[PDB]
């Protein structure tokens, strides 16, 4: 697998093996072979998984999760899919890596996507190797594939709001639960009403994750309350999975706004990654998959592969060349390659609205094309009355940089700013010249 212009797909079930046995395989074999390697792992919490697994090797780790101390020696380097991506677009120098390993190379996020395109590019001239690993890679039509043990699933009704009956099988289970969910806000009704009834829930989404996994090993718990997320190798001690096989999806509409369409279905590699948290321990038959929906390819025109493209048409790969998106999943959106190439000054705007400023790749878009610099916030106040947003049925308010009180009303419009309690308040924090 490890010699030049091959690209392997590892699709081994899930929970096959393949970071605790195959991915320290493959590790000892490139660092025989002089092969300078990069791991990509998704979140923090796979790459602390990743530490145990390659304990012993020499492996540069290139993140505050695992706490090592470095020899200097290492040829082998490991951090997260995004931290890839945005080293790639800031002008620091990233080796030419002779082998690129992806774990969990389903993820979806637009620095997934960007990383795999760039990657498969390489490959594709002829300049690296790589290994994608997951048991779902894109374009997969099996919602059911095998596990370590038989699992028993069932189609059912599941509920998306609180409820007084109807569903006493929800509560009458006397083991631990991951229920997924299609928003934070959903998960906060469902979660509410299982409080109610006596249940100890965890709830768990992009911005909590690190934080809110600990939980799951440190105090007892009868139901985890996730969003797609618990979909990249988060691994739990449970025996049953409620999956409401729906999904918020972000469209852009006209070319002008980003709107969150939804909840529809879901992928069949999503089902497949949310049914896969179960039946992994081949001592243990019988773990349960209810699902209250079917699948359909919701991937097809989701804004991520179009902010994928954004990102990749700003990553210098060799003159006026761009890296294309990965064959199998390129067809997901209609793009023209380097139609989103900025000059340098505006692309600088760009990388920073989107890491200090923490803006979706859409939004950081048009505000740095549109000329605009970093600090300059007038743009958050002088949209069309119909861009005017909602806080607790009443336009949100700010007190501006100037001192002055003003209705938030952006001349972008995107839907993700305000999704929940905690992004609005982060974007009326940058409205108002916090950060
Ligand atoms: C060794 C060599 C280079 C880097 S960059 C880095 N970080 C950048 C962003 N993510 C968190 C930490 N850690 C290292 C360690």
């Amino acid at each position: 697998m490890l010699k030049k212009k091959q690209l392997t797909v590892l699709d081994l079930h899930p929970g096959a093996g393949k970071t605790r046995r195959v991915l320290p395989e493959i590790v000892r074999e490139a660092i025989k072979k002089r092969l300078r390697t990069v791991i990509l792992a998704p979140t923090r919490v796979v790459a602390a998984e990743m530490e145990e697994a390659l304990r012993g090797l020499p492996v540069r780790y290139m993140t505050t999760a695992v706490n090592v101390t470095h020899s200097g020696t290492e040829i082998v380097d490991l951090m997260c899919h995004a931290t890839f991506t945005s080293r790639l677009l800031q002008p620091i120098r990233v080796p030419n890596y002779n082998l690129n390993i992806m774990d969990e190379a389903h993820f979806t996020d637009p620095s997934s996507i960007a990383a795999r395109g760039y990657i498969s590019t390489r490959v594709e001239m002829g300049e690296a190797a790589a290994i994608f690993m997951t048991a779902t890679p894109p374009g997969t039509r099996d919602a059911f594939p095998d596990s370590n043990s038989p699992i028993m699933d069932t189609e059912v009704e599941v509920p998306e709001r609180a409820w007084s009956s109807g569903f006493d099988w929800v509560t009458d289970h006397s083991g631990k639960t991951v229920w997924f969910v299609p928003s934070v806000r959903n998960g906060n009704e469902i979660a509410a009403c299982l409080t109610k009834a006596g249940k100890r829930v965890i709830q768990l989404s992009r911005k909590t994750f690190e934080t809110e996994f600990q939980k799951t090993k440190n105090q007892e718990w009868d139901f985890v309350i996730t969003t797609d997320i618990s979909e990249m190798g988060a691994n739990f001690k449970a025996d049953r999975v409620i999956d409401s096989r729906r999904c918020l999806k972000p469209v852009i509409l006209d070319g002008e706004r980003v709107i969150l369409a939804g909840p529809m279905p879901v992928t069949h590699a999503s089902a497949a990654q949310r049914r896969g948290r179960i039946g992994r321990n081949p001592n243990k038959p019988g773990d349960e998959y209810m699902y209250g929906g079917g699948c359909a390819e919701t991937d097809e025109g989701h804004a991520h592969w179009l902010e994928a493209r954004m990102l990749l048409d700003n990553i210098y790969l060799q003159d006026g060349l761009i890296a294309s998106l990965y064959r199998p999943e390129a067809d997901k959106v209609a793009a023209i390659e380097g139609e989103f190439k900025l000059r340098t000054e505006q692309r600088k705007t760009f990388v920073e609205l989107m890491k200090r400023g923490d803006l979706p790749v859409w939004l950081a878009y048009q505000v740095a094309s549109a000329g605009i610099t970093y600090t300059d916030r007038r743009w958050c106040f002088d949209g069309t009355t119909n861009n005017t947003i909602m806080e607790d049925s009443v336009p949100a308010e700010v007190w501006t940089k100037y001192g002055e009180k003003r209705v938030l009303k952006p001349r972008w419009m995107d839907a993700r700013v305000c999704s929940d309690h905690a992004a609005l308040k982060s974007f009326k924090e940058f409205a108002a010249g916090k950060r």
